[PDB]
């Protein structure tokens, strides 16, 4: 059910890809390849199996924030919608082994071939990127597509940078300004992709 | 030399720093390991050097454009100032592979990594920092230090070239042009700092 997937997780998350073997995740799990092989079929397919499982507990919490968000009594704007999708990709329990190693593997997906990233990003992430554009979209004064949608793919790229867990804040500021928490990043993130989706906006027309 | 690094250079692009091999490198470049070796001495090296040589243009880019606008008899603000950072990243082969290569920068290891942002980001970005201070109506530091990280975010991934604007919107949207895209990031990140100052 899952010892393979962990470990092939810790392989991805280690040497991308390309330079994970198959021979490697077999010796760590203590099974042959031909087993590894017999579950999950190719590389690739092992791969995508180990997204499709950290992306759908994400995508899980995800719906069931916005589920919340459209009980509320008193409604919910832009700042809500993106807050709800960030929270999943960045709140664990602070000790959070299983957390760490997908938060890594996702950070490097860029350097992954297109061959598996394409696939990838189709079935995975893009249906739930373009329910949250529309989710925003229904949002009063929202009715600029170009606008939510640049900002979704800005968005993206804050969330894989951000997944590194790289204390850049602090690098560029002399160890003067440090993430005070998760939240304290899911905040900021939020706030800054509010803001320039709005700028978008404005900035058509007047 | 320059053919060595153009070689080094696509090779870095296409397989990081760990597969990428000095062997492959001299292939393509029709010369032997111990050449390559006494002009760049170690594999970090020759990746730095790649590296030197793509940032020191672009820099130098950043440098004229910034000195275009305090020449400005009408000032600058900055929206100004982003443009001017984001420009000579997107403004262009050649610029195609160490485009990727940086793209890619996340998945290097931190033994390279670390090392390469401190000697050839991290001065330019402070600077970038230290301009838009200068500026009237800026004065919070934490908001546009934030701004910086997460703009460095956004060129990382567009420097990928993907058209994920087109993936995500069934083809009826794209970017125009490398204009566009640069237009669309300083908007985004001048209003995202604005929302960070404000909300503070
Ligand atoms: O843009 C990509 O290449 C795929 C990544 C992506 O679409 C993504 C990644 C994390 C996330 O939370 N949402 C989307
Ligand atoms: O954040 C990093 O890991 C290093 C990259 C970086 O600091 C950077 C990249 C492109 C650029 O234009 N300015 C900074």
């Amino acid at each position: 059910m899952e010892l393979i997937l962990n470990e092939a997780e810790k392989v991805f998350a280690m040497h991308g890809f390309l330079g994970a073997t198959l021979k490697q995740i077999a010796q760590n799990s203590n099974v042959t390849q031909a087993l590894i092989t017999y579950y999950y079929g190719t590389k690739q397919n092992l791969f995508m199996e180990v997204y499709r499982r950290g992306l759908s507990d994400i995508d899980k919490k995800r719906q069931n924030y916005l589920d919340e968000l459209k009980s509320r009594p008193e409604g919910y704007n832009t700042y809500d919608i993106v807050r709800t999708y960030l929270r999943p990709q960045f709140e664990h329990r602070e000790a959070g082994q299983a957390w760490m190693h997908f938060a890594r593997l996702q950070s490097r997906l860029a350097s992954e071939p297109e061959e598996v990233a394409v696939p990838l990003r189709k079935e995975l992430y893009d249906h739930t990127l373009k329910a949250f554009i529309h989710e925003i979209m229904e949002c009063e004064g929202e009715d600029d597509a170009a606008a939510v949608s640049w900002g979704a793919v800005f968005m993206v790229s804050m969330i894989l940078y951000m997944l590194r867990g790289v204390d850049r804040i602090g690098e560029l500021t002399d160890g003067h300004l440090h993430a005070e928490s998760e939240d304290d990043i899911v905040e900021r993130m939020t706030i800054f992709i509010t803001g320039g989706i709005n700028s978008l906006k404005q900035a058509t027309q007047d």
